[PDB]
């Protein structure tokens, strides 16, 4: 009888109006701290440094364009002494620093795939340790560890020291963005869980304006780096006011600690005449009613489904991975390309949300996925002449994924059972995270074909698209109480 006592102290109160903004406040930078190598990592045009011998001196071809290979030995040898970029709209990016161009190009990606494996282990560790020693001082450490792993990559004169600090600062992002969640869904009523939701998507959404805003403020790189992590200290610096989840003390066994808690809410709200009533033979009157992981395996009806939503979670997170990356070449400058980018997912969300209630679930997640396959995979085959369609493509195909992924949570959270929800939609978390960690592996064999890791990209989600239709249709259906009564 939780709601019960959510509703005698007030509900949604002046202290869920202050803690949940002030909770989801910090999640602009996801945007600005995941795709940051569009811009901190730009690769300008470039050319071989001649020697300090002294116009006509480098191999130029394909329209008269330099050669950034070769150099003419004699007035056909390797540069091996460095280059000239150009400082005309990228001052100083990765590639200046340590030449990674021409010989190294695949450490970019190989730095976005670490930053990727980053992910899955802070996720994995620190939501195995917030419901041991509490929400709290998770997010506490989280927005201390954030900032001090982050304003040392600035800083940092090798290229393995600056991998290892984004692969903490991975660490640390993947655990503020799953506890940030998870502490904010838990104080909302019953019949305000689902509000809350969909707000914070919004915010996430919000964050890629102020990225490109950013970006435009400032071209450095090391500078950037520094302003985009400063924040996390003044976000750090009041943490210590928070107050922690009762639900999960009352999980834990103290109850007085719950009392404490409950009263202390009643004295922000106002409320405290109910908050004397309170007592302890109440909670004890009231809450006296207060699953394996291997329980997928040797169950055919769960694995099946499991099977499913895994393939379908990986095909989609490896395609929007894939797609909002590697922005150079589309002839547009890539800071009005990115709030072109960030302007698509409202109406698409929009379109979607009301062609799944019109349609169904796996029409509309069906639709979504084959229409963002074709799209994708139409642009392989148009050359680089045109300038107009394949950003519309580009733009379609990301506002749809973004649709997609939105179908896909409110799916996979309504279709598991009641009591294996939670490790269900952990493990499609987990499992949506193996495709962005191997999308910059595969967009490493752009050396064979300039088009080959595009038709990677489309062929997927093209092939998952015609996987749906092996699901039972659950609109307007009663949830499943348990397996022994799941037949449709």
């Amino acid at each position: 009888a939780f709601n019960d006592l959510l509703q005698q102290v007030g509900g949604v109160g002046r202290f869920q109006q202050i803690q949940v903004t002030l909770v989801v406040l910090p999640l602009l930078l996801m945007a600005s701290h995941n795709t940051l190598q569009n811009f901190t990592a730009a690769i300008p045009t470039h050319h071989c440094r001649p020697p300090a011998d002294a116009e006509v001196w480098l191999p130029r071809d394909r329209q008269g364009q330099p050669e950034s290979c070769l150099r003419f030995t004699s007035p056909t040898e390797p540069c091996t002494d460095g280059w000239i970029y150009d400082n005309s709209t990228f001052p100083s990016t990765i590639v200046t620093e340590w030449d990674l161009v021409c010989s190294h190009r695949a450490l970019r990606q190989l730095a976005q795939s670490l930053y990727m494996v980053g992910v899955l282990l802070g996720a994995m560790v620190f939501g195995y340790l917030a419901d041991r020693l509490g929400r709290r001082k998770v997010l506490i450490l989280n927005y201390l560890q954030t900032a001090v792993s982050g304003t040392c990559a600035a800083f940092a004169p090798n290229f393995p020291i600056y991998c290892a600090f984004r692969l903490l600062s991975g660490m640390a992002l993947a655990g503020i963005s799953l506890n940030c969640m998870t502490l904010n869904v838990e104080w909302m009523p019953i019949h305000t869980r689902a509000c809350v939701g969909t707000l914070i998507g919004y915010v996430y959404s919000l964050g890629q304006f102020l990225l490109a805003g950013v970006a435009y403020a400032v071209p450095h790189w090391r500078h950037l780096q520094l302003l985009v992590s400063a924040p996390f200290f003044a976000f750090f610096i009041y943490s210590w006011f928070f107050i922690e989840s009762a639900r999960w003390h009352s999980s834990s066994g103290r109850l007085d600690l719950t009392l404490r808690a409950l009263q202390r809410v009643a004295r922000i709200n106002g409320k405290r005449e109910e908050g004397a009533k309170l007592s302890m033979e109440v909670l004890r009157a009231s809450l006296q009613k207060e699953a394996s992981a291997m329980e997928l395996l040797r169950c055919p009806t769960l694995r099946h489904l499991f099977l499913c939503l895994s393939m379908l979670w990986f095909a989609t997170s490896f395609a929007y991975y894939g797609l909002v990356m590697d922005l150079q070449g589309f002839g547009v400058s890539i800071y009005l390309i990115q709030v072109i980018f960030g302007a698509v997912d409202l109406p698409a969300k929009l379109v979607g949300f009301l062609v799944i209630n019109s349609l169904g679930r796996r029409p509309a997640q069906m639709a979504a996925l084959l229409l963002a396959g074709i799209c994708i995979l139409l642009n392989g085959v148009i050359p680089q002449d045109q300038s107009i369609v394949r950003t519309s493509l580009a733009v379609l195909g990301k506002g749809c994924l973004a649709a997609s992924f939105n179908c896909i949570f409110l799916y996979t959270g309504e279709l598991y059972p009641t009591m294996i929800r939670q490790t269900g939609m952990g493990m499609g978390s987990t499992m949506a995270r193996v495709g962005s960690i191997v999308s910059p592996l595969v967009s490493m064999t752009a050396e064979l074909y300039p088009s080959m890791p595009l038709f990677i990209y489309g062929a997927v989600p093209v092939a998952a698209s015609a996987v749906t239709v092996l699901l039972p249709e659950t609109l307007g259906q009663p949830l499943p109480d348990t397996v022994q009564d799941l037949e449709s």
